[PDB]
């Protein structure tokens, strides 16, 4: 187990992961079809709850038909003793709710040619370290993380499983200006979520009441999808995910990242960022 990442056209990915995209090849989007797109441990499973439970009027229990992972079929996604995202996309009514990591490199043609409606979710790069580095661990398909100070090396040369966060969130970033894509930050999901739904709400078309709106901004928070066993991931298998280790739902913060950064490393990654950053629009809070 603990296969090396491989390589393709550049982006480094999960060996599984790698030959999901053949079988991926064949998808054929629909232009109803919603695509969310993150790069890991970016809030995914967060605007997947929030936009699943539109998607069902609000209703909890059609919400509770099956864990997350099969109610939004994962584009790449391949794992033993488990479907496939192409093969759970099969058994998906549409409208459907899709999920992706790809770079636009890899992403599916038939996506952008669809003009598919895009939600978008970023959030500060040092969260995302952490939150990846713990989710390394417990995702037992992804290579060896070694220790943080290395981990922290990789992620910073994009060394890790779907390549650099710094291009990843900036090519998104630039899509928006010629594709429909919902731009959403984890920071300010966290900081006020009813003004986010609403933003959702609005991309989508629909429309909700107000009474009902709380009530999934009740049921999105980290205590509710922490609780939940139809997002908390707890329903898939130990060798695919062992929450021992580490469980999926695990501070659901902003800032936390301060607690395990050292100063030296904080001070390298603040210069780096810049260089990379430098001559972009895109604002982060590293904290609320
Ligand atoms: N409802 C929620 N509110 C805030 N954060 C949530 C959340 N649900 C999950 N998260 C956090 O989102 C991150 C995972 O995102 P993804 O779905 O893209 O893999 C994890 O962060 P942490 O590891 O900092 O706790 C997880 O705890
Ligand atoms: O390895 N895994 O099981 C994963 C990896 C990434 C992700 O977004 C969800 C699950």
């Amino acid at each position: 187990s603990r296969q090396p990442l491989e390589y393709v056209k550049g982006v480094p990915l999960i060996k599984y992961f790698a030959e999901a995209l053949g079988p991926l090849q064949s998808f054929q989007a629909r232009p109803d079809d919603l695509l969310i797109s993150t790069y890991p441990k970016s809030g995914t499973t967060w605007v997947s709850q929030i936009l699943d439970m539109i998607y069902q009027g609000g209703d909890l229990e059609k919400c509770h038909r099956a864990p997350i992972f099969n109610r939004v079929p994962f584009l790449e996604f391949k794992a033993p003793g488990i479907p496939s995202g192409m093969e759970t996309l099969k058994d998906t009514p549409a409208p459907r709710l899709l999920k992706t990591h790809l770079p636009l490199a890899l992403l599916p043609q038939t996506l952008l040619d669809q003009k598919v409606k895009v939600v978008y979710v970023a959030r500060n790069a040092k969260d995302v370290a952490v939150s990846y580095y713990h989710f390394y661990h417990m995702a037992k398909v992804h290579p060896d993380p070694g220790t943080w100070d290395s981990f922290l090396e990789k992620f910073m040369v994009g060394e890790v499983c779907y390549g650099s966060w710094y291009q990843h969130v900036q090519e998104w970033w630039e899509l928006s200006r010629t594709h429909p894509v919902l731009y959403l930050f984890y920071e300010d999901m966290k900081e006020n979520p009813k003004r986010e739904i609403q933003k959702i709400l609005e991309f989508v078309g629909h429309s909700l009441p107000e009474e009902t709106v709380d009530f999934m901004v009740q049921h999105t928070s980290f205590k509710e999808m922490k609780k939940n066993p139809m997002t908390n991931y707890t329903t898939i298998p130990q060798e695919i995910m062992d929450h021992s280790i580490s469980p999926f739902m695990r501070k659901g913060m902003a800032g936390d990242w301060k607690t395990t950064f050292t100063v030296a490393q904080n001070e390298r990654f603040d210069a780096d960022y810049a260089e990379k950053m430098a001559g972009c629009s895109l604002s982060f809070r590293s904290e609320l």
